[PDB]
């Protein structure tokens, strides 16, 4: 009874069904990056209980996002199920009922930026064999329900689908002060920021190897982002306390890192980059971002 | 690679999938008779191998035809399979790959006439509990593929889906002479007419009970048709010779009648009304049709 949501589920369902009939080659062609499919639905005096009467669904570059899903080790049928077997839950983003995917509303500006970087982004994912801390983009759509038009993007959840998170940080490593809201603090899991970290002595206990890998990854990802003139992105950090609610599937919870053996508490960390689509400058912003994360880890 | 056909299969598939999610009540409402659903599809640089790039599919009164299918003992999933698991074959009509259904192209005039009689037709099917020799109408659609627009209707095949037919008649019982074509005679199974019957001494060997039932049915059906100002319909007659290519399923081959015990050859007969949608007069045409069939049976 959120009509936009049901158009989305209807849309995702339809999309994966269509693709199931398409022969998938190993390569994308340049045209695949300029492609889309539109479906306009008009129901007159029919099917009122489920669908809206007049709606639209547009999918951008279905072949590119098909290719990306598989490269991120996501199967189309599983993806469909996660988005359609039961509604996504709100909170401003939605998360799939099974906590695997994030569904964020974006602007037409963002859609244009995505289209602008999609080839280079795709090529990046090829080179690093899908091993990255960048947002994993899984699908991009336009929804129309009688007058209202929204754009959405789908990504992999940085947090675990099983193991709960008792503390979140959103780090940018900026010179201007960043601190969390008192209004947000009241919510079950607040969204702490650079100084809630730098102030309240938060430590991330990972071993020297896990840290070396992570920072090497982070370095390449961030340089790629700067080179695209992208900035204002964050590192999302999630802490799972084993001794409250802790063995994860690193093939589903791909962003997990176990704490080292001498850690004060049994912890799992979930860390990746989020919010890349905004296009003082990009170049130094990345270095300033990389300096910060080095210091806190 | 007949694009209109693939739009039809695509369309039928989509339609039954949508309906599978609709809660079906025991009754139709008046609005159900005025209802439709349109789907417009635009593929830009995508999915070229299967679907056309720009197509439309409109289904008339989906709830009415859903109700009719079930009343004719056809399950939606089976119906979908018959129309979609493999292409329909031509010959001007198409027949489903499994020989269960006929797909005929009709005019917008015919579609308007169907809409005009649909409530009364439906009510008729309720009263006779679906036991009739009338065309069983299972679905009605509009297809658009880049410029061309066709209307189709789907019916149950009068002939058997298993047992072959070596002789067909098309009887109207008209005063003006009717005889088959020499050009058609050359084809494997010609389409004989009133005088090919009345001339070449053709007999239909059914027992006095089967004949009584049939004619009683035929009487009600035909009166109903006349009362709707419909005429120019025919009795399609199909003879299966057991001793050439004969036990049928009367729940799939619903129009079958076994020959009586003293019949010169082991025969099965398939007889029903076809071609009702044309709107010297209707009233006597029916009586003249009923006179004829009485005499030949
Ligand atoms: C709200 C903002 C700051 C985060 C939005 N965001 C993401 N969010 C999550 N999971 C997530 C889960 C939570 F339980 C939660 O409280 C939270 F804050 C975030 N995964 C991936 C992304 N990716 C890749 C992103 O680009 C953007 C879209
Ligand atoms: C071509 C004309 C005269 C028949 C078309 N027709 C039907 N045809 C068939 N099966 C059929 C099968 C054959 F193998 C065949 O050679 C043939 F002639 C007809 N069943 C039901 C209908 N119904 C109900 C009809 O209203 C109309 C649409």
């Amino acid at each position: 009874s959120d009509p936009l949501l049901s158009v989305l589920m209807w849309g995702v369902n339809h999309s994966i069904n269509e693709l199931s009939h398409v022969q998938i080659p190993v390569m994308l062609m340049p045209d695949d990056f300029k492609a889309y499919s539109k479906i306009k639905v008009d129901n007159h005096l029919f099917n009122k209980e489920n669908m809206p009467s007049h709606f639209k669904f547009k999918e951008y570059c279905p072949m590119v996002f098909r290719n990306l899903r598989e490269r991120f080790g996501i199967d189309d049928q599983d993806f469909q199920n996660s988005l359609t077997r039961s509604a996504p839950l709100p909170n401003r983003f939605h998360t799939s009922y099974d906590k695997r995917y994030i569904i964020k509303t974006i602007t037409s500006e963002d859609v244009a930026e995505m289209h602008n970087i999609l080839k280079k982004y795709h090529q990046y994912i090829v080179e690093c064999h899908g091993i990255t801390l960048l947002p994993q983009f899984l699908g991009m759509y336009r929804l129309n329900v009688d007058g209202v038009e929204i754009y959405v993007i789908v990504t992999r959840n940085v947090f675990s689908h099983r193991l709960s998170v008792y503390r979140k940080y959103d780090l940018k490593g900026s010179t201007v002060a960043r601190e969390a809201s008192d209004k947000e603090k009241a919510k079950e899991l607040p969204t702490l920021k650079d100084n809630d970290f730098i102030n309240e002595g938060q430590k991330i206990y990972i071993d020297d190897n896990n840290k070396k890998v992570f920072l090497e990854k982070l370095k390449k990802d961030v340089e790629f982002l700067a080179q695209l003139k992208l900035m204002d992105y964050s590192l999302l950090v999630g802490i799972h306390d084993v001794e409250r609610a802790g063995e994860f599937d690193p093939n589903i919870d791909v962003y997990g890192i176990k704490c080292h053996e001498n850690s004060p508490r049994k912890e799992v960390y979930f860390m990746a980059i989020i919010d890349i689509l905004t296009h003082v400058n990009p170049e130094q912003y990345s270095k300033r971002f990389l300096d910060f994360i080095g210091h806190i880890l």
